[PDB]
């Protein structure tokens, strides 16, 4: 057990191993507080996140367990990894606090687009890395559910990592109105049409790729209905085949109230883009999720010929998510989490 030391950072007690020095506040959503630190064992600048109220309810205790399980599994060059996890507690009986440690991300996509100009070669490389990471995530039957530019870290060398997996977090207020929290979401999840699956993430990649190409948000809707009208103007209104897959009767009646529109010509929307980029966008931005291109199929598209290496696009170890259907008490979720903290093995 390392020695721990205590300090107060903005109204909060932090108790951390001596290896972590020069702690300085950076952020605080409703799920925790974050400090930057120097890790003297590894030489890395790191983010240290102290969870808030991790075991306050069954829903919160299960979310804490879910996040720790997911971060411990993800071992890929284009996905955020877990450097360390710790608690100052010396037993389950005194266990209350969880701290998560990752590499400090110095810039998101948004920061890079504002400070540098990108060529078509940059966009090939950025979208290639998102798809390489998604091939790995989907191979474990994990859905990210919240891909958007603020959830993509990018460095000076244009190297990219996916972060901030969807933990079933987002509230109704957060998704309301003229908000980037909704502009990258597939229409079947935005409107609760049907049981969604991993295809929702490919829609988000199409929206991100379009905005790297034009410099404009693809579907900047002022609300859910405005956004659906922008989507159907580009891709066309649904055919009988998709309408049958929409499980809500009211959702089906509403769509049938809209005048029919054909799919637009994507070469006339993405004026002057690489024809291979136009073709790949037409294969991602398909209304019927059954017919979208997959991450593994997209890596073999000719747009990525300069970067594709089928011997360097790895898949994940199997991931057991049977806990998602399990009914447990707060203290049972808390014990499972404690065991996962004490069994952590750091990366090479
Ligand atoms: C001018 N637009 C702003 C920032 C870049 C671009 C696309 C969206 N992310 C919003
Ligand atoms: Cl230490
Ligand atoms: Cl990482
Ligand atoms: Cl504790
Ligand atoms: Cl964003
Ligand atoms: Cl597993
Ligand atoms: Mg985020």
């Amino acid at each position: 057990r390392p020695t721990f030391y205590r300090q107060e950072l903005n109204k909060t007690i932090w108790e951390v191993p001596e290896r972590y020095q020069n702690l300085s506040p950076v952020g605080s959503g409703a799920y925790g507080s974050v400090c930057a630190a120097f890790d003297t064992k590894t030489g890395h600048r790191v983010a240290v996140k102290k969870l808030s109220r991790p075991f306050q309810s069954i829903i919160h205790a299960k979310r804490t367990y879910r996040e720790l399980r997911l971060l411990k599994h993800m071992k890929h060059e284009n996905v955020i990894g877990l450097l360390d996890v710790f608690t100052p507690a010396r037993s389950l009986e005194e266990f209350n606090d969880v701290y998560l440690v990752t590499h400090l991300m110095g810039a998101d996509l948004n920061n890079i687009v504002k400070c540098q100009k990108l060529t078509d070669d940059h966009v090939q490389f950025l979208i290639y890395q998102i798809l390489r990471g998604l091939k790995y995530i989907h191979s474990a039957d994990i859905i990210h559910r919240d891909l958007k530019p603020s959830n993509l870290a990018v460095n000076e060398d244009c190297e990219l990592k996916i972060l901030d997996f969807g933990l079933a977090r987002h509230t109704d207020d957060e998704m309301t109105g003229y908000v980037a929290t909704r502009w990258y979401r597939a229409p079947e999840i935005m409107l609760n049409w049907m049981h969604y699956n991993q295809t929702v993430d490919i829609w988000s990649v199409g929206c991100i790729m379009a905005e790297l190409l034009t410099g404009r948000t693809l579907f900047p809707g002022t609300d859910h209905i405005d956004q659906l009208k922008l989507i159907l103007r580009l891709v066309g209104t649904p055919g009988a085949e998709l309408l049958k897959k929409i499980s809500s009767e009211s959702a089906r009646n509403y769509i049938q109230s809209l005048a029919q529109m054909p799919k637009m010509n994507f070469a006339n929307v993405f004026i002057g883009a690489n024809p291979l980029a136009v073709d790949l966008l037409e294969k991602m931005l398909v209304l019927d999720s059954d017919k979208r291109i997959t991450a593994a199929q997209a890596l073999a598209h000719a747009y990525f010929a300069q970067y594709h290496d089928p011997d360097d696009e790895p898949v994940a170890d199997p991931y057991d998510q049977s806990f998602e259907s399990r009914d447990l008490l707060i203290d049972e979720w808390k014990s499972l989490t404690y065991d996962e903290v004490i069994s952590f093995v750091p990366p090479p």
